[PDB]
């Protein structure tokens, strides 16, 4: 998160910290969010050979009683995810057991409504990602308020599509999701409407988020069958 604030500790109890293992490099990291006691939603580009989930964190360097370190038993990457275009950048993680409900750990289920969110409003995104181009990942959960932009603001991303994705962050400001924030939720009036997907290496906003409303049928299908 660039240009944001430290979150009040445990104030976003659905937030998930993901460690992603591959066979031929060290760990990579993403965010995510708990939508059922045994399901985390995140980005498809966060898939790996194996994933660990930590719920209940604020400072990810200091173990505390709120932590729940949970095993993932299966990854459900969107079947039409495209590594070239990055269309359909969405994935569900099924946890081996249901998480415990505590003050610091809780679900964020979707409301029944799945209305298309137009440009114009402010929304908030949280993550443990880098706080600038040359800066390491944050040890503490950070958050920032960002403007939903008209789709023409994201035209330079030649594979961006308005139907599939949100365009997030006023280009006149530095405020943005960035590397290490992948898979984290964008909340608009307390409702998850986006997932951090990608943007520019040089951090100039806007960035591209998966538009959750488009994927609600798929999410429902996976949850009901598993
Ligand atoms: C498992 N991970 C994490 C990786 O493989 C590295 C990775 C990241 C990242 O580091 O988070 N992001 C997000 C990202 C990248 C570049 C610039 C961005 C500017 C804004 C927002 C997000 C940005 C990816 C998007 C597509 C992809 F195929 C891979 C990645
Ligand atoms: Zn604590």
């Amino acid at each position: 998160i660039i240009g944001g604030t430290e979150s009040k500790p445990h104030s976003r109890p659905y937030m998930a910290y993901l460690e992603i293992v591959t066979s031929n490099g060290p760990s990579k990291f993403c965010g995510g969010f708990l939508i059922r006691r045994n399901f985390v939603l995140t980005a498809a580009h966060c898939a790996g050979r194996s994933i660990t989930v930590t719920l209940g964190a604020h400072n990810i360097t200091e173990e505390e009683d709120t932590w729940q370190k949970l095993e993932v038993i299966k990854q459900f990457r969107h079947p039409k995810y495209n590594t070239s275009t990055l269309h359909h950048d969405i994935m569900l993680l099924k946890l081996k057991e249901k998480a415990s409900l505590t003050l610091a750990v809780g679900t964020l289920p979707f409301p029944s409504q799945k209305n298309f969110v137009p440009p114009g409003r402010m929304c908030r995104v949280a993550g443990w990602g880098r706080t600038g181009v040359l800066k390491p990942g944050s040890d503490t959960l950070q958050e920032v308020k960002l403007r939903l932009m008209d789709p023409q603001a994201c035209s330079h991303f030649r594979d961006f599509d308005h139907n599939l994705q949100l365009c997030v962050g006023n280009p006149r400001k530095t405020k943005s999701a960035f590397k290490g924030d992948s898979g984290g939720p964008l909340l608009c009036a307390g409702v998850a409407q986006g997932i951090v997907s990608y943007g520019r290496s040089d951090a100039k906003p806007p960035a591209v988020f998966t538009r959750i409303s488009h994927y609600r049928p798929w999410i429902n299908q996976i949850l009901q069958a598993n």
